[PDB]
């Protein structure tokens, strides 16, 4: 039992809109770690938490059981260093939280407070904001995924506005003729007419996100119907907008994510290892897929669509920046990583504008197989197994070597330099896993 490179058993939520049971790769990478935990095959898993938030402990198997955020608590030196206990600010915890995510249904519509509006929510109700933190994301496809993320540009809005009856009936026309009247482009980020623009683009989803919850179900009725007896307005706006509408009123009817999600935000399509970072405050709803999920540490969230749990809809409203700046702009440019070296296919950063991560993607062939070797990195990771299987060990010391099937997660502290290798007695899996990790 090193304390430099160990097994973590991660907890998990089972949130409505998780996969159901062994469907889930929540539920299969749980059940592969600890064979001992009986899948309940009627229940969602819908995320694996692997960190040091107090929501959700992870507990390292072979180091009597205690949680990663003890162990770190009793040796901050060790398990962070003194560059990571500076910069963020703790002696206690990882800066980030890393998950995976295993999406049957849409999430809520959703936006994450910047470090202002974290601070003012926990303050004001502890309950529902139970920590002070911001919560900049990046999420990356493990299968194909969809989410809704940012509001959609302004001429998109606009042809929506005059062209959706059902929207255009709740925002009245005298406001869609303010809106679409006022709105000035092209237009500069921070200019006087950029703020124009988004402060009439508020004005409309105020107007919306307040409407009597019996209008909405009026209306939302409507709506779906004009996309099966006019498909066409809704293609017009985007090709795949009547099936999408029609897809998420069967999970959550009546529900105002189809104007709010559907009607307002760009629906985007990752594939496969494909990603996206969100700064702190985006408006969003992962639709559908399995991905990887890194953040700053924080279970802060405001809701206001698609979700049986709490909703904060003048919070939303109030928070959000109302940018309507291209989507493109946050899909990431996958990089190269020199510090990892050898045998694997793929080796790839993911490293978005957000200080508290990034993650080291690792792809070895089936049938070539191979060994990786990554150097000491300067700050605390955590490294999933998706797919395959293989070894883990610390470079040089072949007592610390452990097998890692998928599924199992492993703690490796600041300095450790890792080598990888893909099972030989095998040719059917990618052995592939991720690395989240953060360096000041
Ligand atoms: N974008 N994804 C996330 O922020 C996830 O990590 C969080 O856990 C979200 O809060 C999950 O969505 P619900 O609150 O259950 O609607
Ligand atoms: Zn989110």
């Amino acid at each position: 039992s090193s304390e430099k490179l160990f097994r973590i058993q991660c907890g998990y939520q089972n949130y409505d809109w998780g996969k159901i049971g062994s469907s889930s790769a929540v539920a299969q990478f749980v059940h592969n770690s600890d064979p001992s935990i009986t899948i309940d095959e009627t229940k969602p898993y819908a995320e694996l938490w692997m960190g040091t938030h107090p929501s959700v402990p992870s507990k390292a198997i072979d180091l009597n059981n205690q949680t990663l955020r003890d162990l770190v608590t009793a040796k901050p030196q060790e398990y962070l260093g003194e560059s990571i206990i500076t910069k963020f600010g703790s002696s206690k915890e990882l800066p980030f939280l890393f998950k995976v995510l295993s999406i049957e249904k849409v999430l809520s519509i959703q936006a994450h407070p910047d470090k202002k509006l974290g601070a003012q929510l926990h303050a004001a109700d502890p309950k529902n904001y139970p920590d002070d933190n911001h919560k900049p994301e990046m999420a990356i496809a493990v299968t194909d995924f969809e989410g809704f993320c940012g509001f959609k540009p302004l001429d998109q809005l606009a042809k929506t506005l005059a062209t959706v009856p059902e929207l255009n009936e709740i925002i009245g026309q005298e406001l869609v003729d303010e809106f679409i009247s006022g709105i000035k482009l092209p237009a500069e980020v921070g200019s006087q007419d950029d703020v124009n623009n988004r402060k009439l683009l508020q004005k409309v989803f105020g107007k919306l996100m307040n409407t009597d919850d019996d209008v909405i179900k009026q209306q939302t009725a409507k709506l779906l119907e004009r996309t099966d007896r006019e498909p066409q307005v809704f293609k017009d706006i985007d090709s795949r907008l009547p099936e999408l509408i029609q897809r998420l009123n069967k999970q959550f009817p009546n529900d105002i994510g189809l104007f709010c999600g559907c009607l307002l935000l760009n629906h985007v399509g990752l594939n496969k290892g494909e990603a996206m970072f969100l700064q702190a405050k985006d408006p969003h709803a992962y639709i559908s897929g399995d991905i990887i999920e890194c953040m700053a540490a924080s279970d802060n969230v405001v809701r206001a669509g698609f979700t049986p749990k709490f909703k904060d809809v003048k919070n939303l409203v109030e928070m959000l920046t109302y940018s309507y700046e291209s989507v493109e702009k946050q899909k990431m440019p996958l990089q190269e990583f020199p510090r990892s070296k050898g045998d694997a296919v793929k080796s790839v950063l993911y490293d978005p504008p957000i200080a508290e991560f990034s993650v080291l993607q690792t792809i070895f062939d089936k049938s070539k197989g191979g060994k990786q070797v990554i150097e000491g990195l300067n700050g605390p990771s955590i490294v999933i197994a998706t797919n395959g299987k293989g070894t883990i060990q610390i470079t040089g010391d072949d007592s610390t070597k452990q097998k890692i099937d998928t599924g199992y997660v492993f703690f490796v502290a600041p300095g450790s330099s890792i080598e990888l290798t893909a099972d030989s007695a095998n040719q059917d899996q990618d052995f592939t896993t991720y690395r989240a990790f953060v360096e000041a």
